Parts: C-alpha cells; structure tokens; sequence
C-alpha cells in the first residue's frame, strides 16, 4: 500500500517523460509486483490504467511543481477521471477544421511562390486547437480573445480562426504577415459569439509578447474587468520560446497588480527545430516551455497528430485560466514538413528527422483514418470529409480567382488650487510620513503662490487631464515615489502601509459626480524590454488613455531597444498601427558616470522621420506641463520622447509662475526672460548660443555674472520635428548676430549636434550657415567615469561659450 | 498507517521550504500558519524521522530540489541534507566570526570615512562574505584553478578586500569607476594547503548584463586550460561565481537567456554558483511588485537547478550551503542557486528615508542588530564560546576597524603582411575533400566541396570560401578561432558549410579542423570552434564578447542571422563592446558579422543599422567595415587576427552578393595583396580606363557598387567613376585623399547609398567628410532613399522602384 502511494506520485510527477507526445518518435530510448487484482485505499490494475491514460498517452502533464495545493488538486481531478469520448458531431467538426487548415496550406504552396517559410504543414492541428480555446472562452461568456503570434501559419489563422474573407487576405498580394486584424467568432454548437483580434508584430520573435499583455490590459481596464473578459492567446516557436529573454520578462508580469491580464493561454508550435538548429543546441532543459515553471504555470505537452487530445487540452487550459487567473502553457509537438525556406533541403543539416518526416502523412489523413479504424465514422462519412476538403480547396482557389479579375492647454487657477488642495485632502485617520508632509504642504503653497517646480507641474498636467475625464497610466521603476524622491504620486501611511493617491480625487467633480477620468500609477518590475513593450501595447489598446513609461535613468532604456526600433519609432509607417505612448528619460551630465548621464538623444533623433515621434527636452516646469497637456489633447496618436531632469528638479531658477500655466501655451523655442519680459536689448547681441535643457541655467548664470549683453541664449525645447518657423522668427529678432553656436553637454558624436549640425544649415541656410559646435569631445561612452573630469569639462564648455 | 508517514516525508521534501525560517526579518506573520518504529530499509522511531525532516527542510535552509528530473541528483541532495550533520568546530565558527568581523568593520569604515557610499552598503547582508569565502575555499579543496566573479555594485569593495584579497592601499588609491573595474588575486586556504586564483570581471551599472559575459570569459579560460567541454578532462576547473540582487534576478530577461546556455555544448561552463543577495527590496519596490513567483530565483527551475533559500542571520547554514553548492556543481556540472535572505539596513542612497515607502520593513529593521553581533550572541547561547572569547571577537572587530582607518590614512600621506602562399589556399581547398573514412556527403553539399577545391587552384573565389580561407590560414598559423551564431555551421544563406553532416549517421565533420595539424603531423596550436547558437542575441553577443576578454589571442566571431536582430543585444554593444576599453581599460577583439543589404525582404531583413555603430564610434574604439570583394574581406579578417591590437570589428556582410558572379576574387588578390580601405574600379588600376575623363565621382560602400558599375558599363559612362569606402571607421583619410587626387577633372562628388537619408553612412559622412577633407568634400551631395522611420519599406515592389531611382539619379 506504501509502494502504491510512491507509484501514484511517480506517474503524477514524472509520467510525462514516458508520454507518447512526439508524432515523429525520434527518441527510441524514450520508452525503454503482479498483485494488480488487490484492493488499495480501488484495485491496483484500475489505479495504473487511470495513471497511464491520464499521464502516459498523448498528453504529458507537468503540474506537481505548482505550489498552490488547490491548483494541483483541480488538474488532478480533471485529468484522472474517465473522460467522456467526443460525439461524432464534435469529431466531424474537428476534422472540418483540419480540412480547412490543410486546404489553405495546399493553396498557399500551389498558388504563390516563396510561401514555404510561412508553411504550417506538419502543424495544422494548431487550427482546431486555437478554435477550441476561442470556443471555450465564448462558452465562459468572455468578450474578446486577442492573439499574438510569429509569421508561421498567420494567414491560415486569419482565414480559419479570425474568420477574415479570402478577398481581404489575398488582396493586392509580405506586410500581410505583420498586420493587425479584427473579427467575430460564432460558436458552432453554442449560442455565444466572441471578438477575435490579431495584433501587428515585427520579424523579431517574441518581441510582441509584452505588447499583447499591455494591449489586453488596456481593453480589460476599458471593460472594467479584473472577470478578465479579454484573453491573451500567445503563439510561439520552440527555439524562440526557450532562447528569448523577453519570454521570462513577460511571464514575470503575469500576477503583478499593474500588469496582470488574468492569465495568458500559451501555445508553442513545437516542430522540434529552429531553422537548421536541433533542440539540443537551442536549450539546456528537457522542454522548450521549462521557463513557464518560473511562475508555476501548468504545462501540457500534447501530440500534434492527436487533434482530440489537442482540443481537450485547449478547453482544460481556458478552464484553469478562468479558475485561477494564471498562465497555462500548451506545448504542441509537431513537425515542419518542408524546409525553413526556398533554398533549403533540410536533410543537409537534419538527415534523420527528415527521413522520418518523408514517411509522414498529414494530420488530416491520419485523423480521417483513425476515425475509420475506431468505427467512429462510416466510409460515406470519411468520403464526405474528403469532399469537404476538396470543396474547401476549390473555394479558396475560386474566391481568389474572382478577386484577381476585379487646442488650448492653459487651465484656470482654480484647477491648480484643486490639485494643490488634493495633496492635503487626506483620508480619515491617515498618518503621513513626517518627511512627506512638507512636500504635500509646499504643493498647496505652489498652487496658490507660484514658483511651481518640475515635479508638481507634471502632476498639475496629469491631474488636470483626469479632471477633464482622461485615463492616465503612469509606471516605471519606483515611479510612485520617484527615483529622485520628487513625485509622491502615491503616499504611504506611516502606521498601516495603506496607499493614498492624491490625483485620484480629481476623478470626482466638486458636485460628487465622476469625471470619467482615472489615475493608474504603478511601480514596475526591474524590466525595460517587457515594461516598455507593455506601455506601448497599452496605448494601442486604449488610444484615449494618457500612457507614460518612466526610465529610472534614460541610460537603461537601451534594454528596450527592440521595442523602440520595432514598435514605437516605426509601427505607424509599417503597419498603420498608432501609439500615443510617452517615454520619460531622466537625462543630464552631473558626474554620475556613463550609465547615469544619457538617454541617448542622438539615437532617438536618428530614428526620427517626418511625423513619426515628438522629441523634447523642456527647460521649465510650465513648458513640460503644456507639452504633456498638448500630447494628451491634440487628437493625434504619436509617441512622445521626453528627456527629463535630475538635479534641475531642485534648481530654484527652474520654477514657473501661475500665469505660465493659466495664460500660456507650449513654446517650442524659448528666449531669455530679460528680452520677452525684462529691459534687455536684443540689438546688442553679436553671439548667439543655441541650446537645450539644464545647461541654459549655467549659461544664463555666467552671462549675468559678467553682464554679457553681447551674448543671447536661445533654447530649442522641441528637438523633433524641428520648429523651423518659430526658430527662424526668434533668430530674426537678433539682427547684429555675427556668430552662432550649438552648445551641449553631450560628447560631439552624441546629443543633438550629429543631426542639428547637418539639418539646421540645410532647413534654415540664411540662419545657420557657419553654425559651430561647443560640446564635450567625441567619446565611445556617454560621459567620463570621473566626476572630477566631468566638472573640468562642464567649466570648459561655459568658458568656450563666453571666450 | 505508514501511508501517512510516506506522505509526510514527501510533503517535507516537496514543500518544507514554504515553512522554513529563512527570513531574518520575519515580515510574514501568516507564513507559519511518535515512539513507534516505521520502515524508512531501516527501522526508526517516528519522532526521529520527523526531527531529521524538520532540521533538513524547516530550519534556516529552505531546499527546493524535487523539481529536478534526474533521480540521481534528487538522491544526492536528499542523502546530504537528511543526515545528522556534524556541528562545525569552534575553530571553524571562530573563522566564520572573523570573516563577519572583517566584513562589518569594512562597512562601518566605508560609511564613516567617505560620503556618498550608502548606495554600495552591504549592511544587513555581510553574511555574503563568509558565504563567498566558503565557495572559494570549497573550490580550492576540489583543487580547482580559478573562481571568476561577476556581481553588481553592492558590497564590491568589501569583496575586493575580504574575498579577492586586494590591499587597502590599492582599493582606496586616488579615491566611482573602482566599483566597475576588474581585479585578480590569490585565495590562500586558512585551514588547508591549497590556493586558487580569484578574479572579478568589469561590468556597467546595467544589472545582470554581465551574466553572459562572465560565462564567455570562464569558457575561454577553460578552453585555454584544456578543461571542460573542449578539454581532455571533465573538471571545468574555472568556476563562475555570479552574484545578483533579488529584483534584478527576477525581472531581467538576460538571466533566463544565460541560464539557457548552462548545458549547451558551445556555451557550458560546468555549472555556475549563483548567489542572490535577497534583501527583499529593490530601491523602493516591494517583492510583490517585482515578481509573479514565490521566490526571486524561480527562473532557475527552467534548467532544473537545485535552489537553497538560506537565512542571512545564520552564517553557519550559509557557509554549509555554499560548500554543498560547490560539491553539487562538481558532481553534476550544473548550476546551483543560493538565495540569501537578508535586509538592506540603510536607505537606497543618501537622502532616502526608506520608511517613506516601506514603513513596516524599516520599523522591523531598526530593531535588528547586525549579523556579526547576532552570531557572537548565538554562540554564547549555544555555549560554543565563553564571555571572554565574545569580548575578544569584539576586540578583533575593533582591531580590523582600526587597521583599515590607519592603512588608508598612511596611503593619503604618501599620495605585418596578411597575404598567404598559393599552397596555403590549396591546402584549405583540399581539406574540403579530405573526408573521414566511410563518410557520406549529402548530394547537395558535395558540389560545394569540389567547387572550393577548384576555387583554391583556379580562382574566382567567392565570399563564403574567402571567409574560410582567412579563418583556415589563421588556424594553420596556430590561432584559436571561435565562430558562432544562429545556424552559423551551415550558414543562414546555405553558403558556409563549416560543419558538414553525414547523410546516413548524422556525424559532423569540420574541414577547417584539419588545418590544426601541420603536414608533418604535429599540432599548429590552432583550433576551429564552430557552433550553432541558441535563439538569443543578448546572451550570445555577451558570451562572445566575454570569450574574447577571457582569451585575447583567440579570433572570436559572432554572426547575426540578419544584422536587423543585433538590436536585441543593444545593452552589450553599448555597455561592453563599444565602450569597455575607455571605461575600464578592458580590451576585446570580438568580431560582429551583420548580414546587411536592401533586397526587398522588409525592414527586419535589410539593415544592421550602420548609422548606429558609426554614431557609437570614437577614435580607436572599434573598426567598422563593409567590404565589397571576397579578397578584401579575407584581408580584413587576417589583419584583425594578426594586428596585435585588441579592438572590436563590426562587419556588414552580404546576402545576395554571396552569389553575385561579379563579386569574386583572383588568387593574386589573396597571395600578392593587402586590405584596401579605399577601392577604385579595376579599369583604372588594371585596365585601360582614363581617370582624366571623369567629371562626376560617386563614393559608395557595399553591393550597390556592382549595380553602379553595371550601369556605367551599359551606357559607357567614362565621365563617371565609382570609389568604394571599404573601411567606414576610422575613416581612411590619407588613402581617400590620395585616391581622389588621381581624378583632377571632377566637378561634382556624391555619396551614394541604398539606406534611407537618416540611415547608413550619410548622417556621419555628410558631417565629417567636408570637415576632415575640406579641399575634397566641400559641396558633397547625397544620393539615397528618402528618410524613413523604419530601415526600409515592407514592399519588394517599392524597394525595386527605389533601387532604380538611386541608379537613375547617380547617372542623371
Ligand atoms: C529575435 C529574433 N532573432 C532571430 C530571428 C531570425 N530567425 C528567423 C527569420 C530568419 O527571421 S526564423 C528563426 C528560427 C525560428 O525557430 P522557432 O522558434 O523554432 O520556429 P519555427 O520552427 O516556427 O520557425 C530565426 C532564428 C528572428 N526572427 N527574431
Ligand atoms: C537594467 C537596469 N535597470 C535599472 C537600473 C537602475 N537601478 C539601480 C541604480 C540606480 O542604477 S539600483 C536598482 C535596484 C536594484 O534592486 P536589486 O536587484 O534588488 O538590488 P539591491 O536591493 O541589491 O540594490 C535599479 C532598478 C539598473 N542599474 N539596471
Ligand atoms: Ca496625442
Ligand atoms: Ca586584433
Ligand atoms: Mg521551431
Ligand atoms: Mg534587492
């Protein structure tokens, strides 16, 4: 009886190593008491039969790694029971899905050339599997299923899952393998319907994974679900799932209050190959899905030649996700019938795999034959299924044949005061930390008396948008408090730890009615790639939301370079996909080293093309306030890249008056206040210094010290698109200028000079011919490691500018 | 009856760690909420079985091992953890105490002497010093050669003084970059007669980015010692010791990517010892906002690594677990993870009052005495040391505190031809046909082998063979050549065949490996290491960079599938490759091969982003090239391997140009030439072309030369000359000036490129060329694709119209 308990556990824990999951059976070595009629606390023979049928057939179940005992028991109870065999109607429906999938693959490989790399041949069982996921989500009465996938079988998914007509898919035939889509799934045997959408993606495998999560979360927030009535269905390749780090980063978001989507259904199209590379060179684990153990997700390894087991596992996966709001991974073992592309004979690199693959008949033929052998379908019914295949193959050829034949951002002072007062409108019994208390009181003072600092200006911009009814999502590393202890968007009760969000009071009107707005502010995980991916995705999911991601320091945003390059900077031109995502990048030379100095302005300026992004480096709190309000209210979906301050947050010269918020607008170009408001004479100016950011204050302090009336400092607040007209009109007001200099803190090969030094004399030749540069010398790093070297270099720039 | 006992044993083994007293702060208040003999074959009283299970799984060590698929590994851990362990000797306890004394004294000095050092404080986590000491001592006990450490900034200088053994005079000299520099030392056993080398690798502030770099460096050192995967012995005598933070370990994707390399034939280092300094905080962020798993180390389950969660206030358990981790790694050549639960005594940096965001954690922390005082007190309670001995431990603490204050005070008072012979070419050609007895060549690979023998003897050498001629000749000269990347053995474009596969057995054959043996039969000292990489960019590039640091005499090449995917490794490019030399004095000779070219395959199969590498470049940091001929690529690789200078090389390599019949080279280009940074048209250097007829000069780089040359030939345009810039960085100023001076009647000059106006070489050349050579490039104009937000159009129809528009503009 003790040997039985240890045997039951052996099947539950390790039974999946004996499971018949590989349709190619490449591993020969894989499968290599007599008192069975004795009753145990059920007869041993009946215990072993249940254990073999549940754990050693076409499904390999991995679940004993799960720490929650209720989750282990849930799987156990559903897997260790005598399952009701599918009805002939359900079997015929699965067969019709295989018929449609294989007829689409036959057409693709016959009608067009160069389509072999998109081939789903050897993996057509993923179509009835995805169909069962979506149908089971419809059965749960859910609202939408959003899909992210690589290029393999994407057009088959468009036709047989999303339900896109052939006329739309094969219109002016590629970019079609990277575009988004929307459709409606209607249940076959049920009375429910569900929305099905496919998100756009680059060729960069797995990069879309966090983008899907953000998009689904934005949709869930709009529907007020999380319920979690919007389901992410994420498809993968076996080599990419095990090798791409973004997979682990996206899994790590699955249960976070700021990023959870109530569980993702993962489908790995495990064709046991990655171009020419064997699994043994692609991963250090038994399974390509072993990374999912990181969050204790249940994993089901299923034989891709058994579409009934695949459909059953898909439905069980949806039920688990609904019950525990956690990720489920389906590892579908299949094969890639043809080579990776046109110039590939896969027996050059994988002779053994492809000698076995050459003897394989399709999943459709195998399933049709297995249904005859089992006596589930008659010869007429098998013949009718073959008619259905031919008819489906004819329809796509025929339908395609017919296709071929044919605003003010200023707020009222009462708005500033309301946001100010909100910082003191504390809940009953709330204990503020003694060091947070002066920050709340100073904000009430600033709101009524002026000298508004950068940190408060940001909250005035965000707070006024929430008051106007906008959803504001703000996140990043330690973003609630702020890296530089300046934000305090969330304050923590000194005795209970209860969080209080002052800006959330602006979601309610003075009369007590909701504005429709909301403030969602989170501390992110220590991720850049997945967090930026998520935020980009969130802005796509809800175009009406104000979405801001904040880097700890701009220097760490290179960890999210694939998102910047493949989605943010180029998604609009490539896919017509629009994003209003904001990236806040703390930037500035202060002597803290090459990883706490630059958000790499030069790289964002290099990526920029007409109307793709807005790139700014504001120097005043009011200009930042108007930049965020213009972004949220301009009705245009364009990413905004902001180079934000660090020490300039506390510079007492970098403060703004209430009138700058109430009676002004965003200024792309800024002159010195002595010329616009003071008694300064523009006609005395012979040298013009053009700059951006905090170095203005150091240049202005030096000018004041030596009383240099012959020098003027002009700031370019909007770096991209270049404010050509505002720039020209500003410089025209200084007629006696004999020399012009672009002054920057960044090395010569960095900052704005590489692009401005080439663009400014071309766009404005009567103004910038002969433009010279004052900067740090060109460097292989964003700065020196020494704060002593930094300090000498900073002084050398100021001395050169006034020499 | 005994079924409730078998179920109890399994429950403690599987889930005991969930009840183990691992948190020294005890923040979770919900966490912790007989005399009959049983068969276990041995007969033990139920009380004795339960006491063994409680001590093993529910004390100060939480053991996670039942997830391991190998039964022998599960049994090994079980046998060592479920035994009545011999308590450490008073001498061993006093030695652990002396390590805590030294660690805490270093920390107290660091906060008192200098300002702005709070962010690198190890207070609340000093137990990592006797833990690291036990790792290194246990590696010395196994007679290993070296322990190579990678870590973030927290406790770095303490590790330098108390682990690496660097003197204070060296540590606080010209006192920051010191928290990022590499170091080397010798660890000498206290209680033994063994010694071991201890080194610390350089790293940026980018947490976890150094993880694959450490692996690459260790692997290079193992290959040099002929230990491990490419060695005669299975000792893997160089041990990676990788330190982490709890928030970074769970959130950074490079962790999973590096763990995925642990057992790969091309990347394994025989197991890494991981130490997570789990201070249960990440700046102001709580674990519940940093991970979706019970533990920060749950990612390590991915490779079935054993995980030990240990209480940082128990340095005995920490030392014991460290020694067990080294023994497991030696027995199974697999990763071990130590999750050391501790706390961060101070705020994250100066000014930070941590009770603002974590009031509860920091009210508990304020009541906590140090790990040192805790261990001194716990030894008194156990009766292991007397009151006098406890007072001497406090005097050893004061003496250590005085020594560092005094030592630093005293410090302040005092302060080649690349051409080969035709016989070399022929030998590499013949090697492609020198097949092992019984080997079956796939019928489609056989002509490639026969064509390479014909190329070596008769010329018209293509790009793919030229690469193997450079690599093969270096191996023949005694150089180690490491080449890897996605499908690099065969080649993405089916052009390489560095490894060929037996049609019947699947056995691999490497033709270039025959060149590691001289014609007499003696070894050359060279070797060819060629691998297919995992589907990773960040970890694979990190690894290859690290490998070139570990063996500066090796030729290390990493090949991107397409240059477009190298942005996945941007942190390595930015933080190590382009800038490691200027920041840390750390040198790398790593080569990046990036398939590049506009051919209508879309924005992710077109560009390796030349403009970004050119933007990163600064005098003497990297070499950036886009060769147009096979012989020039051959001489570029040979120059790089033989220059005696450690500097990264970035090569933009071809795709369709691999099979362009005009892009072939003669034997004389390999045997009687050198690398040419600037190339003229052969009609001027070898033909009957007249340079004086030229009025328009087109400056270009790469495959567009052939299209421009074909158009010139078609219209017989004697008035137009095409000059190629093969070396993009550093700009070949002298060669470029001398070349253009040979065309006196030139009235207009154009930089012609395939890439959009905001991409390619134009953003830097358009600004630098008129400045570096004003008498030659004043008035230089651009012919290119329009500026774009992506590297190209998604349409091959649009690409084709744009390609023709460039050629027509160049000859209009
Ligand atoms: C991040 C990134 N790095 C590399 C590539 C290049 N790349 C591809 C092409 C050439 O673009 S396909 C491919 C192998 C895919 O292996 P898998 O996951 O087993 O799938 P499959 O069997 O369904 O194909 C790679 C490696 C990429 N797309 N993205
Ligand atoms: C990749 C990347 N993204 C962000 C940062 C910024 N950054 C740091 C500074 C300000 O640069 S420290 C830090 C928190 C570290 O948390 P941990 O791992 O729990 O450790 P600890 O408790 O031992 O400190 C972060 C998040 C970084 N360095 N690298
Ligand atoms: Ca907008
Ligand atoms: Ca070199
Ligand atoms: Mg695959
Ligand atoms: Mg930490």
């Amino acid at each position: 009886n003790a040997r039985v308990i240890e045997l039951i556990a052996a099947y539950r824990n390790r039974g999946h190593l004996m499971a018949d999951i590989d349709p190619l059976r490449l591993d020969n070595t894989r499968f290599r008491l007599w008192d069975l009629d004795r009753e145990f606390k059920k007869k041993l023979r009946d215990i072993l039969s249940v254990l073999r049928d549940a754990y050693c057939r076409h499904v390999g179940v991995e679940y004993t790694h799960i720490l929650e005992p209720e989750q282990q028991r849930w799987i156990q109870e559903r897997v260790e029971t005598k399952h009701d065999k599918p009805t002939v109607a359900e079997q015929k429906y699965i067969l019709s899905k295989l018929n449609a999938a294989e007829a689409f693959e036959t057409f693709l490989q016959t009608k067009y050339v160069g389509q072999k790399r998109f081939s789903l041949e050897g993996a057509e069982t993923v179509i009835p599997m995805m169909d069962a996921v979506i149908d089971q989500c419809a059965e749960h009465g859910l609202d939408e299923v959003v899909i992210a996938m690589p290029h393999r079988g994407r057009l088959n998914v468009l036709a047989n899952i999303v339900g896109k007509p052939y006329s739309q898919i094969f219109s002016e035939f590629d970019v079609k393998y990277h575009l988004g889509a929307t459709g409606t799934y209607i249940q076959m045997f049920g009375d429910n319907d569900i929305e099905v959408s496919l998100t756009a993606n680059p060729s960069h495998l797995e990069a879309v994974d966090p983008v899907l999560e953000g998009l689904v979360r934005a949709k869930q927030d709009l529907l007020d679900t999380g319920r979690f009535s919007v389901v992410p269905l994420m498809l993968h390749g076996d080599a990419a799932f095990a090798g791409q780090g973004v997979v682990a980063e996206t899994l790590n978001l699955a249960l976070l209050r700021g990023y959870r989507t109530g569980g993702t259904i993962h489908i790995v199209v495990n064709n046991q190959i990655g171009f020419t590379t064997a699994p043994t060179d692609s991963r250090s684990s038994e399974y390509c899905t072993d990374v999912a153990k990181m969050i204790g997700a249940p994993i089901f390894h299923v034989n891709g030649d058994d579409p009934e087991a695949c459909a059953w596992v898909a439905r069980l996966a949806v039920d688990f996700r609904q019950a525990f709001k956690k990720d489920v991974v389906i590892d579908m073992l299949c094969y890639r019938r043809r080579g990776h592309n046109e110039g590939d004979d896969p027996s050059m690199t994988q002779p053994y795999m492809y000698d076995v693959i050459d003897t394989k008949r399709g999943s459709r033929k195998a399933y049709t034959e297995a249904l005859i052998g089992r006596g589930d379908i008659s010869m007429k019914e098998a013949e009718d299924a073959l008619r259905d295949y031919q008819g489906q193959l004819e329809r796509v050829f025929n339908e395609v044949r017919e296709l071929e034949k044919h605003l003010a951002t200023a707020v009222d002072k009462a708005m500033l005061q309301r946001i100010g007062d909100a910082h003191l409108a504390l809940p009953e019994g709330f204990t503020v930390h003694p060091r947070v208390r002066p920050v709340l009181e100073k904000r009430r003072e600033m709101a009524y008396e002026g000298r508004i600092d950068w940190a408060f200006a940001e909250l005035l911009a965000l707070g006024s948008l929430i008051a106007e009814g906008k959803l504001v999502r703000l996140s990043g590393q330690d973003t609630q408090r702020g890296t530089f202890t300046q934000r305090h968007a969330v304050i923590v009760d000194r005795k209970t730890g209860e969080e209080f969000t002052p800006l959330q009071l602006l979601a309610t009107n003075p009369d007590g009615t909701p504005t429709g707005g909301k403030f969602l502010v989170y501390n992110s995980a220590l991720s850049e790639f997945a967090a930026v991916g998520f935020e980009y995705g969130y802005s796509v999911g809800n175009p009406d939301a104000m979405v801001l991601w904040e880097a700890q320091f701009g220097d760490f945003v290179n960890g999210a370079q694939s998102i910047i390059d493949e989605f943010i900077s180029s998604g609009e031109a490539k896919w017509g996909q629009l994003s209003d995502v904001v990236l806040l990048l703390p930037h500035g030379h202060e002597g803290q080293g090459p990883d706490h100095t630059s958000g790499r302005i030069e790289r964002f300026l290099q990526l920029w093309a007409e109307g793709s992004m807005t790139i700014a480096m504001p120097s005043t709190p009011a200009n930042y306030f108007h930049l965020l309000r213009r972004h949220g209210k301009d009705g245009i979906q364009r990413p905004l890249i902001v180079f934000t301050p660090k020490s300039m947050l506390r510079n007492k010269a970098a403060v703004s008056d209430i009138r700058d918020f109430t009676e002004s607008k965003f200024r792309s170009v800024l002159e010195e206040p002595m010329y616009t408001d003071g008694e300064g004479d523009r006609n005395k100016v012979t040298r013009l210094l053009l700059t951006s950011g905090k170095i203005y204050y150091e240049l202005a302090a030096r000018k004041a010290k030596e009383n240099r009336e012959d020098v003027a400092i002009v700031r370019i607040e909007q770096l991209a698109p270049l404010p050509r007209r505002r720039l020209a009109e500003t410089l025209d007001r200084y007629p006696n200028v004999k020399e012009k200099f672009w002054v920057q803190e960044e090395p010569a090969n960095q900052g704005a000079w590489p692009s401005f030094g080439l663009t400014l004399p071309e766009i404005l030749p009567d103004h910038f011919t002969g433009l010279k540069r004052i900067s740090r010398r060109a460097m292989s790093a964003p700065s020196s490691g020494s704060s002593k070297v930094h300090a000498v270099e900073q002084q050398e720039i100021l001395d050169t500018a006034f020499g």
